[PDB]
């Protein structure tokens, strides 16, 4: 399977900087990870370049690992390279609902750790609602759907309660971003940090500028719109504000 991606050239901190736009693959982890490294100027593309294969994207990412090498790192780099192909053949990312950096460990955590790129989500139980805090506890998404099923079958009333309360949480927060998650993300990401944001099995490049969270606009529809670079993340539901590469509102 050969995939081709269109490169958008933007002015990022007053320097000519490429971003990879999504094709049929959509907002896959590979684009979100690459775009962090391109914006950080840790990977440079040829100034010509308009188009790039998934294969070349992979070569660039693996070359960046051998170049950023500073015996066991060899194993980890090799394991990361094998795992790196899962970044195109599905990533099973499993959040916990207790913190913006908390996920169930899967071997793909090897890639983010070796690349030293932070991974975040904002699917967070509101700590002010005690029955949800207790019902969800430390569950991963996958553990909670299992807990719901087990707990509804229980002869113990309390456990049947936690089951229904956990189901209510999943139904009511099905967008996979909560207001509390958005607040914890905003205060946790540092000014100018480049990072990956996980929501609804989609990966986005995220930054913070003057206290405000933005997602990099990767949608193919905006390839020639130089003034659409960032989208504000300021609410759980509805569209953010489209901004240029300097975070100013795109004129209507
Ligand atoms: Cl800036």
């Amino acid at each position: 399977f050969m995939s081709v991606y269109h490169i958008k050239w933007i002015q990022w901190k007053e320097e000519n900087t490429p971003i990879i736009t999504q094709n049929e693959n959509g907002p896959c982890p590979l684009l979100a990870i690459l775009n962090v490294l391109l914006l950080a100027w840790k990977v440079k593309l040829p100034p010509m370049m308009e188009i790039i294969t998934a294969e070349q994207l992979m070569e660039y990412l693996g070359d960046y690992m051998l170049d950023a090498k500073p015996l066991n790192y060899e194993q980890n780099m090799s394991d990361a390279m094998a795992i790196l192909h899962k970044l195109q053949t599905g990533l099973d990312v499993n959040v916990r609902f207790t913190g913006v950096r908390v996920f169930e460990y899967t071997p793909e955590c090897i890639v983010f750790d070796l690349l030293d790129i932070p991974l975040y989500h904002g699917w967070l139980v509101d700590p002010q609602i005690d029955d949800i805090v207790k019902a969800v506890g430390n569950c991963s998404y996958n553990q909670l759907v299992e807990k719901i099923i087990s707990c509804k079958q229980s002869d113990n009333s309390e456990l049947v309660s936690e089951g229904f309360v956990a189901e209510q949480f999943l139904n009511n927060t099905a967008t996979q971003l909560t207001y509390h998650g958005l607040c914890e993300l905003t205060s946790t990401v540092q000014e100018g940090e480049l990072c990956v944001f996980f929501r609804n099995n989609h990966f986005s490049t995220m930054t913070k500028y003057k206290g405000q969270l933005y997602l990099l606009v990767t949608d193919q529809g905006f390839l020639t719109e130089e003034k659409v670079v960032w989208e504000s993340l300021h609410n759980v539901d509805g569209d953010g504000n489209f901004c240029d590469s300097e975070f100013h509102l795109r004129p209507p």
